């Protein structure tokens, strides 16, 4: 285990996302409040409910919007570890406090602590991967994803290609936000939301914009065929 | 109607409805063009209203000169229109045309045109287009047809409409003209409005409002002969 995987408390300091989403860290990370009227937090035993203040604010804003549209409870998965860095177990992003997984269910009855520790995913996609399951696809999930994508701090939302396909069909005229939706493997039961580098995180590295347009055509069809010096310095000064 | 082998002399007039009518003064689609070829000419079903001929000519020159291949024209109608002995419910008034959803990059031979080989663009289960066969040139063929001011409807398999809904981007209004129907996996059926100088042609109402990429599309993945037409038959 790396020091990043063992630390239990954020590094004190002005909030700073340092490096790139898949090679970085964060100083001064905020903690997502566990108690909220609008969302609940899955798998808190992992201690991955930390991130940039912008990420916490985003979760709070999105969840308030969802609640005010009369929808159910937003379910929050992995943000990042207290000082960011690479997880032990799975994906390599979520290193700079700007990535969050959100389950694509909005339960009308809040989940228990046991349900939150061992969450039961709902696959929204057909076995062959070609389309969403029509009896599971809900306008509320379209709205959850669209509300996230229209937020100015969001750059990308990774979802299964079948899910982007349905979003594409449902969007109508107000569809520019689809550009932020990026097809990826899996992501049948959760979306992965990514925010832009915070304005004052000078050592944070942004990605280029996605390809132009909604992305609902050729690109979608094709889917159906060492640390940054300032992070290393935290180790050299013995802070992780 | 099979027995009238040449267009009836007179000013061009589409008479009656698409599935119960005929045409006086039908134009003939020229068999020879650099922009399109005519399938099954042995059946002698390349006749229709001047507006249909002109539509085929301008669609085809746009498609061909965009470098997307030449167009393959199927049935228009008989020389005086009228009901078919089989296959077609419509194509009686000179305002319907079948067009194959293949754009040959070199001209088909006479034998290929006489016995045309369809290319099924749709999956076996009907739920999507075949990912390796759907191409931007076919999107463009259908879009250019649908954006034509004289066209009212284009019938295609629901999987094809779904794909057009995905490809259209922000320039979408023409999607309303595209109507899902059974089959139509290898051809589109284009329909034109009644000509502006029509005397007794019957139009259909507009399609349902909107692009049609929502609930209607989703649901697919679950009178006597007009007197002028009788007079044509009587005159033999």
């Amino acid at each position: 285990a790396t020091p990043w995987q063992k630390i239990t408390q954020p590094v004190p300091g002005s909030a700073q996302s340092i490096g790139s989403f898949s090679n970085g860290c964060i100083v001064g990370a905020d903690t997502l409040p566990i108690q909220s009227e609008h969302y609940q937090v899955m798998r808190t035993d992992q201690r991955r409910y930390f991130g940039h203040p912008d990420l916490v604010m985003f979760i709070q804003r999105l969840s308030s919007q969802v609640s005010n549209l009369g929808m159910g409870t937003v379910l929050i998965g992995d943000m990042g570890m207290p000082a960011g860095g690479r997880f032990n177990g799975g994906h390599a992003s979520h290193q700079t406090g700007l990535d969050v997984d959100i389950f694509l269910q909005l339960p009308k009855t809040r989940w228990t602590s046991a349900q939150l520790l061992r969450p039961q995913a709902l696959d929204l996609v057909s076995r062959d991967g070609k389309h969403v399951v029509s009896t599971l696809w809900k306008p509320e999930i379209f709205s959850l994803i669209k509300l996230a994508a229209q937020d100015k701090d969001v750059t990308r939302i990774f979802v299964n290609p079948a899910i982007k396909q349905q979003l594409c069909l449902d969007a109508g005229t107000d569809r520019d936000w689809l550009r932020k939706v990026r097809p990826w493997f899996q992501h049948r039961a959760h979306m992965h939301v990514r925010l832009r580098c915070p304005a004052d995180s000078l050592e944070c590295e942004d990605q280029p914009l996605p390809p132009s347009g909604d992305g609902c055509g050729a690109e979608l069809q094709s889917w159906f065929e060492p640390l940054p010096p300032s992070c290393q310095a935290l180790l050299d000064e013995h802070v992780i």
